């Protein structure tokens, strides 16, 4: 029995934890968590710590991400990126912007773990994203420390002549929907935070699925799941709130009151249910369609307002509420019953109705606000008014929320917006207080437009376009890459060679 | 015991060996391998074989490559392509070119199995570039089948209107030394075949290591190996063969004859070994110029043209060349000293790193040697060069085509050139045509890849940076929709709609 | 150098070819009891212009012509999920099939390496990566004992081994991870790295196990084989319900749950079944003859209350049945009138359904039973139609078992421990791994470097 | 242009650089280090680091192993484990022992990182036994979380009847080679250390290739490939050096002065070079004999037929040595190294226990530990193995494989064999293992257990694995707890 011994000392346990509940307690102070709520103590978070305390350099990057975002705030600016594929062009971003953002959607079709692509359904296994987290942050390690010793070097007078590129540019990355349940969404933080992630974002749809909602509870459940992995882990990683109810059409379960207002419900009470008729049509296929004409599907609310055609005064004393309390209200300023049924029209997989839309994408942002960082609501145009009436919204309620906006290419900027409009579009933007902005697919799209324009012309006139549209174009904007040696750090491994020797 | 069973029951294993011995036999006899050496039997292959066959569809674009570079050699034209660095672009890529390369040397900058990134040195884990190889076919195959299934799904008066892309161009990728002894090359070769590669090449230097070579024997048995792996597997793939000895200052040993024509020695008798004298400092160019380096064979000339007599020097020194061309050093010896030429210093040791190599005056007439040894085992065969002269081009391939005239070669259009300092842009643009009439069959720009991304990122980035916005559609989208690129409309491209038709068939 | 992969006018006929090949291919026996919701024309659709072939159909193939041969004589195949190669190599000899368990690769094979209890919350890649590993290691034995039987003279060979390493293997595809496009994902990975055949429960993912409706369970079951189609493979789905012991359900939307799902009966507040007909055609069945409510007793997260058990597995397994090569039912305990009454209910619609059975090791098998009565436990269920059972954890625990003896044994007497518990042992067993250098290849190796110098 | 600027200011360069390089010499000077060579300058490490300081598990399992030995060493003890396999072992494994090893030769056969196995060769991807440390020790993590949780869920008076393992029981791993050059050392050290290893040992093998030596320079070249790797990361990671001499028969090359004592020349003027015959002839045996190899020293004996040769002689380089002769009226000694090269290129050399002692103390000043490669569970080799590194450097730790191939029952009676261990550790082998224990163990119970299995049915696991397991007490008989059931359902419940 020479080696057993106990890890931990029982004269040591209890006093141990308390010195760790002080630690935490004395972190959860720093103003970085002024704005954020934690529905659990720092008791239960280190009684799920281990023994051995790890430090991560994800760490570093959330704090350098916060101090960033927050002088981008306060001063209504933004920090804006775009979706980088791979190390060679994440180098080239870091001289010119201060964040990196990592798509899932470029990671459905160029990243997936199982090497197996496709479209963007968070299908892939959920090592994906991390692992390119991981594929970035490593080469922006590296490309630092190659750069350092080429500085240090040389000496201090000659320095001014060198690149000093911030290679540590934090990363934010796509989680998904947490791809599962709650013991997933932690799983999935404990991976962004050990690859380097500087921060996250999670979305209100269900997985595994008009886009389908989970109920607001659900949500904030994950935003909490990704808090208490953070804490645990002792690191500052930003948690990001994405809603995808301005255009969702779906909702998985009816059972939180705050989703209630906006579930559509039949009005016709001669019409069976919608998934008895369907299926109980046996012999078809390729109607639906006239069931739901012919079921008038309303929100509650414009169902009572349509009857009465008081009105004013229903939709004052309804904001907010339950079904069963806005029936009430209205019933009790002398309205009829109203037929509403809002189990008919559900869909063959059990899913209910909504009629989702601005005002229920600012109801979910104030219902994720208190348990998120920074909030965006996915929209179908790059509307400037749209984007004032969703802050505004949120503002109402909390006026120092961080927002974050999806300059997204499946707009056709040429025919949603003049030139001119579109070289101001983040400026005006940075003055709601979209401090962070980001093209999505990007990197997707630079990639496919040189290699289409090359491999055509390579393939046409052969070195010609080597020379024409790729060598000659880089020594006259200076990239260092076209010295390719110097760039992959063949200098720098050779003194670490001789070092050695 | 009733679930005991053999593997194959001990009656039929001398009868299915039989027929599997017949079938590599036949196999072996296919015009594929009419100038293919190999140094075992189709017995031994098949000892090493198991019960359970498998079939890969990397034999299916090995065998599509071999037609496709068969063609191009016969006619004297060209298949030429570059190192692609990710799928998005290999979609591209596969409108226009025939093949794809994946690079060792990008594979070392953007693609390591172990995230950790750094120069071309072949040290990212050997796993690096076949899951790479993997990343791209796996993608051309999904691709194949979006696109199939959109092209059946509209009927034949509308299909002329769709693209119709050869998504399933055959890759050609790094192996790069073979990763080790001759066991890692074969589990290397093996990974490869796996994830889909037509082919794969490697180099005769010697890994770990002014470039140093291995000997000819060992890298002859690399080349083996991959064969032995590819026999033995089933299928078909094509190994090309590239020497580094026309750049090579060292090698490893001094135990090859055929290496003995081009390694250095001292010819200065009074001299201690380098790394004695290294190892009591503790200059060394200082030495090698007292040291007075040379082959053989020039040593051996300088002596006959100082030794008065030997009144016939021109026509004993013409007359050992033609004798010792192809010679060991004891038996050039041997020879100089039957025809009278007083005994010479030659010391190959003495010159030796303090790592043991051997020095080696490579060059061009080095390479040529190499690639005739290495040839019989080679499918393709390329010579590193130094700038794109076309003249060196031309004596190496003829060097080859002297011995062997139908061995199909390879060129590396490389990106370390500067071309507008090689080459005017109208020849710029006969370069590769005038290569292919050498049997150059293949080419391709290894870092293409690498560089047009680069491009692309650091001028797309200045301008987003500069004027926001109206950057992304000044300089991507609205090229995009000008040039018809098929990825701008990007959720048809990713396969929304195939994946669509998949789900609403099993619903 | 621009050619379009299949000239137009050769499209058409191509197609036709195919369909007719799968169309032949389906008429076989292997698919005499398999129900397919969709045609060969809409499967080749979703091909593409190279066909791939795989080892797991030659698995699939093999694992069909055991199952057949031992339900036919009401026998079985008996298994235990495997960890770790060492471990398959040795099985390999004794047993015909092998298992690779979700259970034991939460703990020990996580592609994360993060580890935790089964709650399928580990990457889908966890388990399919699982299956390589046993399966590239039973390819390479294979070729290793190939290479000595056929080097030897066939006078000495008989004083050889020759074990069939080439064992099918049975893995978790637990609920698909995600909805059915990840399924066929998943079912891809699978059928890749070489599984003859995968299993995949009626639970909820993300979730008192909680129940997914009848209908969705066999949309899961129906794109694993649209997938098996397509890549043309003949991989066996075992369909697994969870029913016996299920307390909740996602939503009622289904009619075939309405039998079982409970509602509340005071009128009062804010329970019972109701009584295979629906819940709206059960209320018209008694006022044609001459008060239930399930939305109230909703746990927060929506969920229905429903009462499992025997009946309502036996209605699970009879909906899955056309969809699935096996079914099995997950018991709290090894009761054989329980798998009698199973047996009997599914057969009573599907005589010819091959059954499957968790010989659990949650279970107490001392207290639950008798020694003689352990020993013919397997023989009975097979005389019911079970005719592949196995052992979910068994090599996790002989690995902990061994390794506490071991370990604890070591510290105590240093090396007589490994003489005495290790060493000694194997040799009076004639276990083939006691001489290593041999069994892990050395000779096979060693002729292969030979034969290339 | 908002978003640029520079990563560290011109202005504080040349400050952070001195204050970096301060903390490295302060930390140099620890007594963890009283006993290291570093053949470089705080000031060249600290020039190839980033700016961002990273902080490394590792470092933690390094110290806490540092200290387990160092006490080994003083108090002549050691400590033992054996090859761990797999997570369900390595939880068994930190009941009763404070070290775990992490063996090629079991990862060759089942845990290469490309799913394809084989003998060991060192042939799998790099990624390879890195990859195994981490998958143990992210298990080890986990299950000290876990039996945190429950300890801390309990009232102190009642934690007795608890469990307390230490599952933080420090890893070291096997480098093989380093698999390639001086850069792959790095990289390979630098996973190791990423993924949870507190010690990696190394080989003076050829890589690619009776054994095949490097010479001793290219060997002390990786350790301090590996310490710099270290240095840079700033952790204490043990590193191990492991010479193959006593068992080796050539060497890559004869350029490494140190080595030449040992390398056969021919003694035979009338043979002409092996690799020149055996290529005409396309006997061998035949050649060897007739050209009587000998160590220099010992041709140099014959020659004579001398005390004070052998006494001034001793490691020197042959062109010393050959002086050494002529000095002393000795005639010309004819030896060739060449000759017996095989067609691979490499020299002959009779290695034995007078090589291994003379590489390891030139190690030594490189390597935290040393060990000589053994094939028998000799205690009087281990005697004069140590004795020799010992008479050089008595604070040397010293290293232990147990032989699994060796037949035990024979080899030495029953209370030789308990014994065994306590006697080798008064040489001053610190640290001890059985490489390929793991392997056996599971080899012996699923061989057991499958055949009574399928002999027997349920009855085999109730009396062979489900009975025994409680009677032990395996905390893994209740498996749903031991795999952390009650440990993430308060995870979820705290959350919701
Ligand atoms: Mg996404
Ligand atoms: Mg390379
Ligand atoms: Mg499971
Ligand atoms: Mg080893």
């Amino acid at each position: 029995k020479n080696m057993v011994n106990p890890a931990v000392e029982p004269s040591m346990e209890d006093d141990l934890f308390a010195r760790e509940v002080a630690e935490v307690k004395q972190w959860w102070s720093d103003p970085r968590w002024r704005y954020t709520k934690r529905p659990f103590t720092a008791e239960q978070i280190v009684s799920k710590r281990g023994n051995l305390k790890i430090e991560y350099p994800s760490n570093a990057q959330s704090k350098k991400l916060w101090k960033i975002l927050e002088g981008r705030f306060q001063k209504r600016d933004a920090s804006y990126t775009y979706g980088c594929l791979e190390p060679t062009m994440v180098t080239q971003m870091a001289k010119y912007l201060d964040t990196v953002y990592v798509s899932g959607w470029q990671s459905s079709s160029t990243a997936s773990s199982s090497d197996e692509p496709g479209p963007d359904l968070a299908d892939y296994p959920y090592t994906t994203v991390p692992n390119k987290v991981s594929h970035l942050f490593m080469a922006q390690l590296f490309h630092d420390r190659k750069q350092r010793h080429e500085r240090l070097s040389a000496p201090k007078s000659e320095r001014s002549k060198l690149q000093n590129i911030d290679y540590l540019r934090p990363i934010i990355a796509d989680a998904d929907t947490g791809h599962g349940g709650l013991t997933a969404v932690m799983k999935l933080t404990k991976l962004f935070i050990e690859k380097g992630a500087a921060g996250i974002h999670i979305e209100d749809q269900a997985p595994g699925t008009g886009k389908v909602l989970v109920p607001i509870s659900e949500h904030i459940n994950r935003l909490v799941a990704i808090r208490a992995q953070a804490d645990i882990m002792g690191v500052d990683l930003l948690a990001i709130a994405r809603t995808d109810a301005e255009a969702a059409t779906l909702i998985t379960t009816s059972i939180d009151p705050r989703d209630h207002a906006f579930i559509l419900g039949c009005t016709n009470p001669s019409l069976q249910p919608l998934a008895d008729l369907m299926n109980t049509a046996e012999q078809s296929g390729k109607i639906e369609d006239e069931w739901m004409a012919k079921a008038n599907l309303k929100r509650f609310d414009d169902a009572v307002v349509d009857v009465i055609n008081v009105a004013a005064k229903y939709l004052q004393a309804a904001k907010g509420k339950s079904n069963r309390e806005a029936r009430a209200i209205a019933s009790s300023l002398g309205v009829p019953e109203i037929f509403f049924d809002w189990d008919s029209p559900r869909t063959r997989e059990g899913y209910f109705r909504i009629k989702g839309g601005c005002d229920c994408a600012i109801n979910r942002a104030i219902a994720y606000a208190p348990y998120a960082d920074a909030i965006w609501m996915e929209s179908k145009l790059p509307d400037y008014e749209q984007a004032k009436e969703f802050a505004e919204g949120v503002h109402a309620v909390y006026p120092e929320q961080k927002l974050a906006y999806n300059l997204s290419p499946s707009f056709n900027w040429k025919t949603a917006m003049p030139r001119d409009e579109q070289e101001t579009y983040i400026r005006r933007l940075a003055g709601l207080g979209y401090c962070w902005q980001f093209i999505t697919l990007a990197g997707l799209h630079t990639t496919a437009l040189i290699s289409d324009r090359f491999a055509r012309a390579y393939s046409e006139v052969g070195m010609r376009a080597y020379g024409e549209l790729v060598q000659e174009p880089e020594m006259e904007l200076g990239v260092d890459v076209v010295k390719h040696q110097k760039w992959s750090g063949a200098t720098y491994v050779d003194e670490l060679q001789k070092m050695v020797t």
